[PDB]
């Protein structure tokens, strides 16, 4: 049932708005999707697999959007171009705050969640490194740090800063200031001597 | 028993090198400290309180070292000065990797751990913001982003980058490259137009 699986995922994202995964039971997901507990278990082996699927969907949505942008870059200056790409993650994770938050909490306890996050961060960092490489090859960025190490810290910064902001952690940058903040630190560190 | 409590904390830090807190039992801490289980419970209510005390000790050690440096700044240029301060956290958390790692895992499940981390990050970010303010007042740094928002992202970057490095996460900057990486991104973003 494409619909029954989707109903489960929809309920899980809705419930995660209100509590952590530890406080949502399989019976809760089933009730919300209009199904029995054993029917639930035909579609997912555990409420953890539900979170893993929700996170996979969000990570691929962000990845697909970055691939589109990479094929269709904005015709504007460097700063606004980097803003556009960082915005892909700001708007994609920011429209799925509860999934994002729960997926991060899970990295500690779930090998598959951890792996899924790893895989995509590796990809995103390799792409950032290749852009910085191209920028250096064009003579637009100086050859300062190793591009992949610079890319790794800047992507890590974005991961921690975006997610603190969407969780309203203390300390955090306000959500309405976070793009400006990250784009400044990316531009100054990639183009600065 | 100042010694019995210390023996408990020493065992916990030693065991956390090998497994997560979830796989260390109260009986394990007691055996390692040469005490019985109920004696253990006279000193700490739970193995979680042991981790909280271990983390408090590490956070205060880092905070005290930064306060010393702030009173006794290095006589060298801006870059090397910022390197010295970031190094306080590199060497302090880096000499307590297992406590650091477990303390981060715990932020998700423990209000007190979360609070303790928050308190100190707030302090460290306020201090960074005040240095950037002073640098702008001296005319050495330009007035670009709000200093406290810049300080917050750069401290968050350090938190996530240092801890990925010490955990050998994939992706991470190699531990032997992380100071250079962070100091470049701090200097370029604080002094760059
Ligand atoms: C950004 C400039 C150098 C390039 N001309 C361009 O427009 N694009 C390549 C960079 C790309 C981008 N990626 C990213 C991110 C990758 C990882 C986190 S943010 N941010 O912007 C946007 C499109
Ligand atoms: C750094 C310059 C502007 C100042 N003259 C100085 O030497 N100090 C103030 C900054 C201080 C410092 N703090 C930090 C960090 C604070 C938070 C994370 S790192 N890094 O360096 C070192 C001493």
């Amino acid at each position: 049932g494409d619909d029954r699986e989707l109903a489960i995922l929809a309920t899980a994202e809705n419930l995660l708005e209100d509590r952590p995964l530890a406080d949502i039971s399989v019976d809760d997901l089933a009730k919300g999707a209009g199904i029995s507990r054993p029917t639930f278990y035909f579609y997912f082996p555990s409420k953890e697999a539900v979170l893993l699927t929700l996170l996979d969907r969000v990570v691929n949505q962000a990845d697909m959007a970055l691939q589109t942008l990479a094929e269709n870059p904005a015709d504007t200056d460097r700063e606004n171009m980097w803003r556009t790409g960082i915005n892909v993650f700001f708007e994609t994770f920011g429209s799925h705050k509860a999934v994002t938050r729960a997926g991060q909490a899970a990295r500690a306890t779930s090998v598959e969640v951890a792996e899924l996050w790893s895989t995509f961060m590796q990809k995103w960092i390799a792409y950032t490194a290749a852009v910085i490489d191209a920028e250096r090859d064009r003579g637009a960025a100086p050859r300062t740090l190793p591009a992949h190490e610079l890319a790794t810290a800047l992507n890590l910064m974005n991961e921690r800063t975006l997610f603190a902001s969407f969780a309203g952690e203390q300390p955090s940058v306000p959500e309405a200031r976070v793009l400006d903040t990250l784009v400044h630190i990316w531009v100054t560190s990639i183009y600065g001597e």
